[PDB]
């Protein structure tokens, strides 16, 4: 049951901020709809979920004109795929976030892509904090640079940052990878403006995300099936 699932997950969010004394109200849960139904995210609306998160620029978009058509308002998409140049306009046109701004490129293309009626559209820097296996992510040595250069793309917003550390099973483990990201997006957040989101942490690693100092976590299995 989609609605059940969706209550349990809020439950153990709600749980681990209380826990290491964070008021639930920071943790935004994005869920995770990729290669589910579009009928999967009409329960989860019907439940009262707003945020949902595709790694696929045409599956998201097909989503994405599905629920504007039923006269769906009040959604937000946020794009958590890696982003080629080519599918870049896709993205731009129909996106509330994307969180995998990992070169200068991309974002300027987005940016330029994106009409002016929109609203900016809220970007992320993506950190490779962990992954040595994964082409996706900045290291923490080129986010300076990368987000000054981004910070003036007027069709953009910087919002802040996201990190998928390589798959870890030690809590330890979990939680120090994620103190590192929240290191870095709290010192991110004294110089530039508006710096208010780190999406940070799945299923598996929620809690560990969560007590470092996430302020959004990205969950799918949970909700939806594996
Ligand atoms: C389940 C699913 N939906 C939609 C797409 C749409 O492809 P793209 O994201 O390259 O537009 C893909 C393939 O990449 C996919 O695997
Ligand atoms: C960026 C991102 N967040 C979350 C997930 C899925 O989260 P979960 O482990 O709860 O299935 C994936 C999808 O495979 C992902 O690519």
């Amino acid at each position: 049951d989609i609605a059940h699932n969706l209550a349990q997950v809020r439950d153990k969010i709600s749980a681990a901020a209380t826990r290491c004394g964070r008021s639930p109200e920071e943790i935004t849960l994005l869920a995770v709809s990729a290669t589910k139904p579009a009928s999967a995210i009409a329960e989860a609306i019907d439940a009262g979920q707003r945020q949902f998160g595709e790694n696929y620029v045409q599956e998201g978009v097909d989503k994405i004109r599905h629920f504007q058509e039923l006269g769906v308002t009040g959604l937000e998409w946020h794009f958590i795929g890696p982003l080629q140049s080519n599918k870049s306009r896709l993205v731009a046109e129909h996106f509330d976030w994307c969180h995998t701004i990992d070169r200068l490129r991309i974002a300027t293309r987005l940016n330029d892509q994106r009409p002016a009626e929109l609203p900016p559209l809220n970007v992320l820097i993506q950190i490779n904090i962990s992954d040595e296996n994964s082409a996706s992510g900045i290291q923490l040595a080129e986010l300076d640079e990368l987000a000054a250069a981004v910070a003036e793309l007027p069709r953009l917003r910087l919002r802040g940052l996201m990190a998928i550390p390589a798959p870890e099973s030690e809590y330890v483990r979990q939680f120090e990878v994620a103190r590192q990201m929240a290191v870095a997006f709290a010192g991110l957040k004294t110089r530039y403006p508006h710096i208010d989101t780190l999406s940070l942490g799945m299923s598996d690693d929620m809690e560990a995300a969560i007590a470092a100092g996430s302020t959004m976590v990205r969950i799918g299995t949970a909700i939806f099936g594996a």
